[PDB]
This record gives structure tokens, C-alpha cells and sequence, in this order.
């Protein structure tokens, strides 16, 4: 019926009634739970109902529900869909839908911010070089000289028979992954495949550990085009430790803008295949996952040895000790270069709050517990002790197959 | 591709398919709509019992590789017969030892299952008094503690009988510290155990007033109220905590006992229900160092230790919490090793769980696991299980949560 959600630190309890608004289905069934899985796997009347629904959400949003503008706007969709098999959104609606899609992202812990979102309408894009410009402006704006501002740029919606506008990169900014001689990897290992694809389309490789990749933009039914980002637009932070003078000597650095760009944005039945978004980092994304994942830059042991720790046995907790300093380094550095960042403590505190604001406003909030809880010190944060319910609401950000 | 859940390990990029989940008879709390996987708690007539038992029986004979044999089909007859003429039935010695290990083996929340086949099953289905219950438990503790070289073990008391009252152990663990509710509102000792401390007092226990007073046991024989027994201190091995380099840590006077013994879980085998069947293994350092000692609603010693470390607990970005939490855990590890009591850190522990997964994959086609519970309270993505996806589902035999007997 309705799930009972309990917080074991405060002993408080709520009842998620929002989950009932879930139209789309998840991986789990009563026989078994697959919530820890990272990845998973729409005709005439389906669209119309998704559209009506979203238009209803829109007008309830501005309070002018069931009014005239609503009834008429509902006729516009009906008419357009019935004649062309599809329809279009209006700037204001698109702005509402985007914000909604972010508000419903179950894996996002920065949703307390869902209200302030700079929505750029790039639906009038007709070429990869045009895409490049939009993408470049997003960056200038979002970055704001280290004073980050969450933004999104929405490109032409998908269309039957025509190919999808796509940004081939995972994020607008990433470091190359050069699979070398001995099967080893120089740079960021999660970017080997994409770094090759760029070379293959005529990119002159590099030889560093932090070579900022070029963007492959794709306009409908046309092979992808290569564009280089103006070194100036791409802000970066040099990592140095507060008390460890020797840290900086590691040359570690990381870009300031986190901007996923391969996710599909779905609103009122429409699918936007290229709609990059960015807010700001949570220290642990850089210091824990990006730099300490064994299959990433995996610098855990180096910093360990540098700290003269006992890498001999696990029980010395060298890994833990080293991981904490690496995160501290990030927080210090970013805070030194006056670039927006939020540690996992402050961040989870705010999400905890967001769950409260949401409990009041919608009777619940979708959350993926395994993703909301930081990669280090989970139990030390309020979120670890909070039960969560996870379901799919729309508007929504979804995953989509790579364009190759 | 294969028509079973596809599981990926993102560190190694390897894949497997869980074909074992197909054996799950009991449905969980999730639905194709919403996932209730992060929740800790979410909630059998004659004819239904028979089928549960036939299932177990088949399971038994297969473990001894004799499915379809004479003993097997002759044993199934026996079970039907007995249930038919009495409404219930009994397990043979080795059938009990087999279910008890399958219960552990199936336990989706235990990261220590690699040891599943090494469990020591003490039968106690002959026990008939609360007093005797105390004797059994004392032996268990003595054997399991074994002076520090801990040994997996479980004592099984009489199974639920129609009408008659259950055998129960009121405490949540054979060994727990007292939770003294003060006047100002605070709690001296372990808040987790406030209710059980009040239940022991209401029953005649003369409380102390320490931060670590070992609770006495409230044992319950069928239909009788619970008798109150006090564990002899000599039996309850404990470990005083101290840091390997922070000389002042030993000054906090923090201590923890060596034996983790859950005792209020119902052990269910082939339909039968064993309301009192305490089991114990040994600690994973994070249980003490991060949960019991650092949780906000527990001892809550994070601020204290942070202050001792001269940390800036005024701002979060200083990571004072992450800093102290680490030293505390290290102190749990160090002190245990020093005192030669068995313990396993979250690194070794999780690594051994990956091995268990690889093993069980080849033996049964999968392994039911609760991600949120397998992944450690700290340093999560530094341990390999974080990077391992996993399927969760209920298999039987099993350990189930059960309502408090009051
Ligand atoms: C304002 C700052 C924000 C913070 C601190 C924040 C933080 C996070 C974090 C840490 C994650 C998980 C990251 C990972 O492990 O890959 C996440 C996921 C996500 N966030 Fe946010 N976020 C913010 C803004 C945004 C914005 C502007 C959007 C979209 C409009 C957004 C959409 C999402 C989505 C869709 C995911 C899930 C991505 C996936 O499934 O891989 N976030 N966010
Ligand atoms: C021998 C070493 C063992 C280790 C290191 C180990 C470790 C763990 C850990 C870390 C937990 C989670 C504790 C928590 O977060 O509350 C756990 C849960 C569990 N373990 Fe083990 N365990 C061991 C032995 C046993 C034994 C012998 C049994 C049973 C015969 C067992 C049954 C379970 C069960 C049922 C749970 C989950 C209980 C619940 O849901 O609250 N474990 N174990
Ligand atoms: N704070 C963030 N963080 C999102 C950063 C993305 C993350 N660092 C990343 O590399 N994402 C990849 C890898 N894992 C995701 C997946 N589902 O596989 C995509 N977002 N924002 O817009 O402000
Ligand atoms: N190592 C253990 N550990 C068991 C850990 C018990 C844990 N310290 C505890 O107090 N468990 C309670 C509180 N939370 C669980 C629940 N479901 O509410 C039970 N078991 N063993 O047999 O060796
Ligand atoms: C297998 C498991 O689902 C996977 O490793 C998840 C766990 N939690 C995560 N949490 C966040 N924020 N980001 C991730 O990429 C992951 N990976
Ligand atoms: C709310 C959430 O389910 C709860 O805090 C869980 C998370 N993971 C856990 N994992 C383990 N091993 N033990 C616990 O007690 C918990 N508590
Ligand atoms: C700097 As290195 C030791
Ligand atoms: C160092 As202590 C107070
Ligand atoms: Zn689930």
C-alpha cells in the first residue's frame, strides 16, 4: 500500500505516498531485489497520456490549474500529436520540466538546490558547430569564475526517423585515457574508449595524466565532429595538502565543472538526447572515487607511502588514513582557489533537509540509498541512518546507449 | 542473453548470472514499482508446513548427494507420516546441523559467510528449564570465546510447539551493556539497550551505574515467566581499548566485549521454528569502532575523541569526524590484536566476502546479499564489495527477525 520509512538515529517515521505516482517500473520484483545494480535496460496514445500528465503537472505548478490556459494548452498538445504524431514544449514548460527532472533524480544528493536552475533553450540548434557554441556558453556561465552555478542546456528533442543530436562524451570535461604499451593506462582509465574515439576522428593525442579531452558533437545522421575547448573556459584546481608540503609535489589536479552530458532528459513524453547539466562537486567524488578507485587514478598506495604508512597489512588502516587526507586535500585546494565545492557531511545534511521539504510538499521523495550515502564515512552521515524509497517519477533523467 | 539477474563487478568488469534466486520461496518487500531495499524491517498451516519440510528434506539429501535414493524417499514418507499424525515433525541430528549452516549460508546481511561451513552446532533440543538454558548458554560462551581464539557456534533450543509457550532469550545478544536512563534525559551506558535494562530491573535485577555494565540474561522456558541469570564475569571476556600511538586514548576508559552473540533471531528450518537459537562468530572492527562507538544514538564518542585530537570540530570541511572515526577503529583493531582476541577489519573482511561470492557462484549459481549491509560503515568504496553488484532474496533455512516476547 504505502511504505513506512524510518530514521534510526532520530526514531522518526514518515509514509511515502509519492511513490504511488510512479508510472515507470524498476528492476526489483517481490522475488528479488536488484537495487544495488548500476544499470538497467512508446507509441501514439502512450505519448498523449504522458503529455497530458506533464501539462497537468505544469499548470498545478503555477497554481493556474484547471483554468483556461490549461484547458487550451491541453488542446494544443492533443491537436499537434494527432496531426504530426508528436508535439513541442514551451520555454516555460521546458524550464519547469528540467527542474522537475532534477528534483526526481533519485541518485542526486544535491537536490536541495533543485529550485535554482539556469535553463538554456538550445532547441534551435542545427549543427555541431552550433552545439559547440552553446556548450561553450554553458561552461562560461556554469563555471562563473569558480563561483559555480547549476545549469543545463537542452538541445533538439529526438524525432522519428531522424538521428539523435548527441554529445559523445560522458561529461563535458574529462581527462584522456591513453592505453599504453604494457596494457597499463596513463590518465583516467574510465576514459580509454572515448579518448580513442577522439584520436580516430583526427585528434592529436597527448602524453599527460590530465589531458583535457576534446568534445565529439553529433548533429542528426552525420558522423561526429571534433572540437577543442578553450583552455581558458576549462577551470582546474591544483591539489595541495594543508599540512603536508610534499602532497602538491604529486602534480594531482582536477577540473571544477562536473557536467554529465550523455544522459537523456525525458519530459512529457518527449526525449531530449543531448541536454548536458552541471552543478558542482561533492569533495568525495574527486578524492574518494576518482582518485582512489582501484580502476581509476588509483593513487591510494602512493599517498600512503608518502605518508610513511605501513602498507604491509590491511589492519593498519593505511588506506583509510590516506583516503581521508586525499579528500581533505581536495576540500582545501578547491576552497583555496575559491571554487564551489561541498563536503559529504554538509551535503548529506542538506539532503536530509530536502527529504523534509519534500515530505511536506509531495508526501515523499525518491532516493537510491546506495548512491546517496558517501563512498567513505557513510555511517558518520545522517543519510546512512535514513531509510529511503526508490521509484521512477517523470520528468526524469535516464540512461541511453552510446551513439556508436 | 541468459534469463536471470545479470550481476556486474565494476572494478574488474566481470559478469555473472544469479540462477540461485530462482529457489527463493518467500517474497521480499520490493515491487516492480518501488524498491524498499534500504529498509531494515518489512513483515504456515499444516498443508503448507508439509511442503516446506519436503523442500528442506530434498535439500538435505542433495547436500549428501542422494536425491531420489531410498533413504531420501523413505525419509520424506516419515516426515509426512509424523506431521500427518501430530501436526508437526522433528529434525534428525545431522539434519539440524545442515539447516543451521544453510541458515548462516543464506543470511544476506552477513559479510562473514566464507566461514559458513566451519560452524559448530550445539544441539540443545532436550533442554526443559530456564535454569538449564543458562547452563547451555554458559557453555556456548566458554567454547565460543575460547580465551580469544574465537569459534563460530550456535546453540539450538526446543522448537515452537502447538499451544505450548516458546523458549525465548529476552536479550538481543547474550552479551550487551546496560543503558541507564538518567533524569536530565541522557543515557549512561548504551542507549541501544535502554528497554532491556528496564525489563531486567522490573524483574529484580539490581542495576549498577557504569558506562559498561554487562547485562544479566532474561531467559524464558515455555509458559513460565523469565528467570534472571547473571553471567559470571570470568566468562565474559572483554577488551580495554587503547590507541597504538595516541597515548591518551587508553585514558578514555573505553572497552568492548569480545563475543558478538545475536540471540533473539528465530532460526527457521524446513518449516520448523526455533525461537531460541543464539549464534556467535567474531567481530569485524567496524561494528565496534564505527557503529557502537561512533553512532549518534549510541556511545557517540566522536566529538570527545576529536577534541582530544585537537581537531576543528567547528566546521565539517575539516573532516574531524572522518579523522577520529579512523583512529577509533584503529584502536579497536589494535587493542583486540594486543589482547589476542579474534577480530577482522573491514578490508580483510570484505575481501574474504568476494572469495565467498566466487565460491558460491560455482556452487549454487549465486549468493543472496544486502548491499547496504555488506558494504562497511566507513571507507566504503575502498573495500571491494562496494564495486560488486548484488541480488537480495529470501532462501530457507534462514534466520528471521521476530517480535519481542513482551
Ligand atoms: C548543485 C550541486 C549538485 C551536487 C552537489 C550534486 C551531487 C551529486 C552527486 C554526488 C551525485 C552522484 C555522482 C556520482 O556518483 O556520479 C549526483 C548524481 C546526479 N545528479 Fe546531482 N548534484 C548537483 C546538481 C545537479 C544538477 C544541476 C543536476 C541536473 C539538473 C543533477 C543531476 C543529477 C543526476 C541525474 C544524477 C545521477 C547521475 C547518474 O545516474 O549517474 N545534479 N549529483
Ligand atoms: C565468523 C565470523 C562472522 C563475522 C565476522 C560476521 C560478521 C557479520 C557482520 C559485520 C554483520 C552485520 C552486523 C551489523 O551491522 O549489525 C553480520 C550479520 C549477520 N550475521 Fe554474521 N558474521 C560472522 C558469523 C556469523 C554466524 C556464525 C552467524 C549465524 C550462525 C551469523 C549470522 C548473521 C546474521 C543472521 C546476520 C544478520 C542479522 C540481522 O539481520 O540483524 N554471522 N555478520
Ligand atoms: N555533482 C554532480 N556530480 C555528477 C558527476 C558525475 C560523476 N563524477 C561521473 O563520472 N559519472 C559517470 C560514472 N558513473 C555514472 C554512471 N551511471 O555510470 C556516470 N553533478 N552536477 O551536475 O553538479
Ligand atoms: N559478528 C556478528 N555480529 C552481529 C552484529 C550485531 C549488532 N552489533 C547489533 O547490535 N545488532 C542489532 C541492532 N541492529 C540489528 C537490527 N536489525 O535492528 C540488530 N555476529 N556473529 O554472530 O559473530
Ligand atoms: C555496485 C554498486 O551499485 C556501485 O558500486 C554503486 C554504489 N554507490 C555509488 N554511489 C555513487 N554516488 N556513485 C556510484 O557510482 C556508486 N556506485
Ligand atoms: C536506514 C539504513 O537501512 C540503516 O541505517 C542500515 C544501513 N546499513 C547497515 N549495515 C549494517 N551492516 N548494519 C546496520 O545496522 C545497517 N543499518
Ligand atoms: C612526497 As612522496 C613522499
Ligand atoms: C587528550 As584527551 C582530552
Ligand atoms: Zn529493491
Amino acid at each position: 500500500k504505502f511504505p513506512r520509512v524510518k530514521n534510526w538515529e532520530l526514531g522518526s517515521i514518515t509514509y511515502d505516498t509519492l511513490c504511488a505516482q510512479s508510472q515507470q517500473d524498476g528492476p526489483c520484483t517481490p522475488r528479488r531485489c536488484l537495487g544495488s545494480l548500476v544499470l538497467p535496460r512508446p507509441p501514439a496514445e502512450q505519448l498523449l497520456s504522458q503529455a497530458r500528465d506533464f501539462i497537468n503537472q505544469y499548470y498545478s505548478s503555477i497554481k493556474r490549474s484547471g483554468s483556461q490556459a490549461h484547458e487550451e494548452r491541453l488542446q494544443e498538445v492533443e491537436a499537434e500529436v494527432a496531426s504530426t504524431g508528436t508535439y513541442h514544449l514551451r520555454e516555460s514548460e521546458l524550464v519547469f520540466g528540467a527542474k522537475q527532472a532534477w528534483r526526481n533524480a533519485p541518485r542526486c544528493v544535491g537536490r536541495i538546490q533543485w529550485g535554482k536552475l539556469q535553463v538554456f533553450d538550445a532547441r534551435d540548434c542545427s549543427s555541431a558547430q552550433e552545439m559547440f557554441t552553446y556548450i561553450c556558453n554553458h561552461i562560461k556561465y556554469a563555471t562563473n569564475r569558480g563561483n559555480l552555478r547549476s545549469a543545463i542546456t537542452v538541445f533538439p528533442q529526438r524525432a522519428p526517423g531522424r538521428g539523435d543530436f548527441r554529445i559523445w562524451n560522458s561529461q563535458l570535461v574529462r581527462y584522456a585515457g591513453y592505453r599504453q604499451q604494457d596494457g597499463s593506462v596513463r590518465g583516467d582509465p574510465a576514459n580509454v574508449e572515448i579518448t580513442e574515439l577522439c584520436i580516430q576522428h583526427g585528434w592529436t593525442p597527448g602524453n599527460g595524466r590530465f589531458d583535457v579531452l576534446p568534445l565529439l558533437l553529433q548533429a542528426p545522421d552525420e558522423a561526429p565532429e571534433l572540437f577543442v575547448l578553450p583552455p581558458e573556459l576549462v577551470l582546474e584546481v591544483p591539489l595541495e595538502h594543508p599540512t603536508l608540503e610534499w602532497f602538491a609535489a604529486l602534480g594531482l589536479r582536477w577540473y571544477a565543472l562536473p557536467a554529465v552530458s550523455n544522459m537523456l532528459l525525458e519530459i512529457g513524453g518527449l526525449e531530449f538526447s543531448a541536454a548536458p547539466f552541471s552543478g558542482w562537486y561533492m569533495s568525495t567524488e574527486i578524492g574518494t572515487r576518482n582518485l582512489c578507485d582501484p580502476h581509476r587514478y588509483n593513487i591510494l598506495e602512493d599517498v600512503a607511502v608518502c605518508m610513511d604508512l605501513d602498507t604491509r597489512t590491511t589492519s593498519s588502516l593505511w588506506k583509510d588514513k590516506a583516503a581521508v587526507e586525499i579528500n581533505l586535500a581536495v576540500l582545501h585546494s578547491f576552497q583555496l582557489a575559491k571554487v564551489t565545492i561541498v563536503d559529504h557531511h554538509a551535503a548529506t545534511v542538506s539532503f536530509m533537509k530536502h527529504l523534509d521539504n519534500e515530505q511536506k510538499a509531495r508526501g515523499g521523495c525518491p532516493a537510491d540509498w546506495a548512491w546517496i550515502v558517501p563512498p567513505i564515512s557513510g555511517s558518520l552521515t545522517p543519510v546512512f541512518h535514513q531509510e529511503m524509497v526508490n521509484y521512477i517519477l517523470s520528468p526524469a533523467f535516464r540512461y541511453q546507449p552510446d551513439p556508436w
